[PDB]
């Protein structure tokens, strides 16, 4: 078929892959520095900011917790309901994905040069 | 070991992992704007000519579609016997792969800013 | 929480994500030119150094063997005791991870154009 079915505005390039939620919650970054939560209908269930573009995929935690790193620097660990959990700083951008452990733990790598091992 | 069994030569620079179908098939995209489906002994199966680079993987639906993001900006569907299912355009490159949701919908992003959603 | 664990030093920056291992090993490559192998306590099992940045994630066969590219354009076969299994030469830089066929082959492009399969 290949017919438009919606289309969901960004201020800015998306340039990483959506990621999608058990519950069928569709998530993706922005360059506009902001996380989108778009629902399956097209409409936003929220949008969270971050300071500078989100370069990589977001990932879901086995609770829920949606992580993304962003070019400000931080790692931000995101409720379902669009608030702030936590956000965690490095030095420098973090252009890759974060990785979570069989134990829960959050893996970053960071321009700064370091891995981090975050407790969720 | 550590031979090489075979290569294949594309035009350009292959930016992005290959992908492998159930029937063996080794599918990648090249920067000289191509999609090439190699047989496992190293032949070409056939090659689909897009406008520009191809800079992310493409992705197999379950029903044997390949989908892959081109910077002509459209994002193409291709049969596996390489004849075209349908193509899409967006405003500007995709740069990531596309992602397949439970009931079917296509989600990619695009340089110009919006997440699409397909109808398959 | 969000709390640091642990953080762990490279010389340059991360580009791509960390890969887990079926023992738990944490395996990163850096732009520093080596591929780290960090232990779950956050030191170092090992690093394995190849001549110039590494850009994509390693890949873990199913026997352990951990492969991984290099801009210096080689294919590396790492043992999980971080000695070489073999070295694979490209032409130009390897900016994508490999993929393994069902029946063990290894698949990568390079920037030289061309996807290599090499036999493990």
């Amino acid at each position: 078929d290949g017919t438009e079915k919606w289309r969901f505005k960004t201020g800015k390039a998306i340039e990483a892959s959506p990621v999608i939620g058990e519950d069928g919650t569709i998530y993706v970054g922005s360059n506009d520095g902001h996380l989108y939560a778009i629902n399956p209908d097209g409409t936003e269930k929220w949008r969270f900011k971050t300071g500078k573009a989100i370069e990589a995929s977001p990932v879901i935690g086995e609770d829920g917790t949606i992580y993304v790193g962003s070019n400000d620097g931080h790692l931000y660990a995101i409720n379902p309901d669009g608030t702030e959990k936590w956000r965690f700083k490095t030095g420098k951008a973090i252009e890759a994905s974060p990785v979570i452990g069989e134990d829960g733990t959050i893996y970053v790598g960071s321009n700064d040069g370091h891995l981090y091992a975050i407790n969720p």
